[PDB]
């Protein structure tokens, strides 16, 4: 039953990031399931972390990490006695790649390509290791490596969704004073960046207020309030800024909004926030970018709008708010879909990968043997 799993996170936890958060959530989840997990990462002295995460330090023409670091890592692996070593974003250079090169046996590496989709593969430890390791260094930064990995022979590469704790949203406490009889709409992100599409949401505001005069636009994330109020004109009174909040409050605000609007001009990454919205039971209206269309399943799980279309956005929102049955339907379907993104599933898939790669009696060792 039980398994010992090392994970390597290339990034310090001193700063928020998708990968860091992914790793930690996953680790917690596996530990909850009765596995021994160890997390290696760079020094994160500023934040208080669980006891199973370990620090490797920080350091970096073309140059590599210093000796003390290598020592630390080798120690970690050798005394780890891991059944599986899981590496994240083994970009070259990185802590992860260092680990990947140091170790031997059941090695798995994951590249998080989109916030909602992540490629997972097993390193060739045969005569090809030197060659494959150079390909793995470029997967992060190139389409061709990615392709070749998914396409090639003897390559076990699989795609798995990004994980989410669904309950932390669904069960999130409502914000004091919500729901608003005035119909709140949620925007989430840094609104000074045009690709987040705040401008579109602003363009559609007059119609929205016309048909729903008491509406609030709840805005989470960092940006310039003054400027936006100024661009909002006399409708600026409808805006409410929560600033850049913690995850708990994000979940709360998300759950207490009647609708989540995602008018992104494009990211080709950003989609996971929609998953969080659906898990919160809040109906989604999103721009028609491919990723969003995938997540909402062609328009099954949420309303899709043409990119950079204000009139469409307005019609969509208004339509959602005015008819409650429709909205409820959208939410229910979304709740159906959100299953595949929960950790209990994702963790199972990755566990399958672990089980495939690791045998009985085989432990991760430092090269060579």
């Amino acid at each position: 039953g039980a398994m010992r799993i090392g994970m390597v996170c290339p990034y310090s936890f001193d700063v928020p990031g998708g990968v860091q958060s992914h790793v930690l959530q996953l680790a917690e989840v596996l530990r909850d399931a009765g596995h021994e997990v160890s997390v290696l990462a760079p020094a994160s002295p500023h934040v208080k972390l669980p006891d199973y995460v370990v620090s490797g330090g920080k350091a970096v023409a073309r140059l590599r990490f210093g000796p003390a670091t290598h020592r630390k890592v080798k120690k970690w692996i050798a005394e780890g006695d891991f059944d599986v070593l899981h590496i994240h974003e083994p970009n070259a250079p990185s802590l992860s790649m260092l680990a990947l090169q140091a170790a031997e046996g059941p090695i798995v590496a994951t590249f998080h390509t989109s916030t909602t989709k992540s490629l997972t593969l097993s390193v060739f430890q045969g005569i090809l290791r030197p060659y494959h390791e150079k390909i793995i260094g470029r997967i992060a930064v190139s389409d061709l490596a990615r392709r070749w990995q998914m396409e090639a022979l003897g390559s076990d590469a699989v795609e798995i969704p990004n994980g989410v704790d669904v309950a932390s949203f669904a069960d999130a406490p409502l914000l004091d004073g919500y729901p608003r009889e005035g119909r709140t709409v949620l925007f989430l992100g840094r609104y000074d960046e045009p690709r987040k599409g705040m401008a579109v949401l602003l363009a559609a505001l007059p119609k929205l207020v016309a048909r729903f005069p008491d509406v609030e636009i709840l805005i989470v994330g960092r940006g310039d309030e003054d400027e936006l109020r100024e661009q909002a004109g006399d409708l600026a009174g409808h805006l409410r800024f929560l600033g850049q909040v913690d995850d708990a409050t994000k979940a709360s605000a998300m759950r207490s909004a009647d609708v989540y609007c995602a008018p992104h001009l494009g990211g080709e990454s950003f989609g996971i926030v929609l998953v969080e919205a659906m898990a919160a039971g809040t109906a989604v209206v999103a721009s028609d970018l491919d990723a969003f269309r995938r997540v909402l399943a062609d328009g099954d799980a949420g309303r899709l709008v043409p990119v950079d279309d204000a009139d469409g956005m307005a019609a969509a929102l208004i339509g959602i708010l005015e008819d409650d049955q429709l909205r409820a339907g959208y939410v229910a379907r979304a709740s159906e879909r959100v299953h595949r993104y929960d950790w209990s599933v994702v963790s199972a898939q990755i566990m399958r990968v672990y089980e495939t790669v690791s045998g009985a009696g085989i432990k991760v060792q430092v090269s060579g043997a």
